[PDB]
């Protein structure tokens, strides 16, 4: 499934969740997390905030709709970095340049 | 972190994830699937189609807020299983169970 891939050493993100955009499903990662991949020192920092399996299931508000299609089963998780986390000044940083970054390169 | 809990052995999925809810997070599972957590086989099933953790980040759409109490970084990932799938029937069928379902068990 689509939703099971994995981004292997030397694929570009696009390679694999599509282009880049803005304000829809795909929009995380500037231009050098797009070419770097999973070698962006900063992907190993944002994958600590992404649900576990188990997480994303229980812990998610779940909206199932059904189209012609088929089933579109949305998961809407949300992780919370407390202001004082020691690492909540870096993870804003990387949401900063990645979170609609395609176009930017960081700095 | 709260986003990487797992559920083990033995426990419900209220003591890991908090009580099941209506339209608000935490309202995947009905009774059954609670009181069961990973023993329930319904739970195979359906983790089949959650993001790994390279889809979530890269096929979500991520949406981060500022608030006093910090970051809330929100990820919505929307899993297609096709109408013609073969698993289809039992995905709906899952769904149409456990989410919103606290206050009901299926029929046996």
């Amino acid at each position: 499934r689509y939703c099971k891939r994995t981004i292997p050493p030397g694929y570009k993100v696009d390679q694999v969740f599509g282009p880049r955009t803005k304000g829809k499903e795909g929009n995380f990662g500037d231009d050098k997390m797009n070419e770097e991949g999973i070698k962006d020192g900063r992907v190993t920092a944002m994958l600590n905030l992404v649900p576990s399996s188990h997480a994303c299931l229980f812990g998610s508000r779940v909206t199932p709709k059904l189209q012609p299609d088929g089933l579109h089963l949305k998961f809407e998780f949300t992780t919370v970095v407390p202001r004082d986390d020691p690492q909540f000044d870096n993870y804003v940083k990387i949401c900063d340049q990645c979170v609609d970054g395609v176009g930017t390169r960081p700095k």
